[PDB]
């Protein structure tokens, strides 16, 4: 998936900003760093 090796400052940021980057609405902190799951 979406793994720009970007630690998670809340899982609220990268949902809302990975939307931005490339065309996808859900981002989650789970290993530490904010993943995109298209």
């Amino acid at each position: 998936q979406i793994d720009t090796n970007v630690k998670c400052s809340g899982s609220s940021k990268c949902v809302k900003i990975c939307i931005d980057r490339y065309n996808t609405r859900g981002a989650k902190c789970i290993n530490g760093r904010c993943t995109c799951y298209p």
